[PDB]
């Protein structure tokens, strides 16, 4: 797991997310849709998005990101202690949207982007190094549950 002071550092970082959740979370799922075309068409919602302008200029979008900012951050707030939050995620990923962990890989990768982006010089080494394993611990215990289930993708 996390050390004590290592939680400590994803929640402060997590603190900056907070200042501007729709925002973040707006620039996360860009980001995964553009790097990862074929992650937008698991949004029947977002299909008609063509271009990234019209991602940009999406208030549901940016609505979308706040909701799954706000479930990832209650999620981090347990530090570890989420199964109870995390079991419902994973069923749903699994079973109804149809979500490869790969997926989830990308979306993590677009948060470690995204916080550089928005806070460069800010989002120090250690910070990082937390907010990587806190992510990859959220990762592993879905991946748990999407085995229990047999999902794949
Ligand atoms: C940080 C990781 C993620 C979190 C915390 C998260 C959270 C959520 C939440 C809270 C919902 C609404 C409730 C539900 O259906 O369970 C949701 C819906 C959904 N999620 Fe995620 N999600 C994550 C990653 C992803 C990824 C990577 C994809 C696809 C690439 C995805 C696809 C979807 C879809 C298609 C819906 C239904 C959207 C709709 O039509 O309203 N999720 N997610
Ligand atoms: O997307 O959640």
């Amino acid at each position: 797991g996390l050390s004590d002071g290592e939680w400590q550092q994803v929640l402060n970082v997590w603190g900056k997310v907070e200042a501007d959740i729709a925002g973040h979370g707006q620039e996360v799922l860009i980001r995964l849709f553009t790097g990862h075309p074929e992650t937008l068409e698991k949004f029947d919602k977002f299909k008609h998005l063509k271009t990234e302008a019209e991602m940009k200029a999406s208030e549901d979008l940016k609505k979308h990101g706040t909701v799954v900012l706000t479930a990832l951050g209650g999620i981090l707030k347990k530090k570890g202690h989420h199964e109870a939050e995390l079991k419902p995620l994973a069923q749903s990923h699994a079973t109804k949207h149809k979500i490869p962990i790969k997926y989830l890989e990308f979306i993590s990768d677009a948060i470690i982007h995204v916080l550089h982006s928005k806070h460069p010089g800010d989002f120090g080494a250690d910070a990082q190094g937390a907010m990587t394993k806190a992510l990859e611990l959220f990762r592993n215990d879905i991946a748990a549950k999407y085995k229990e289930l047999g999902f794949q993708g």
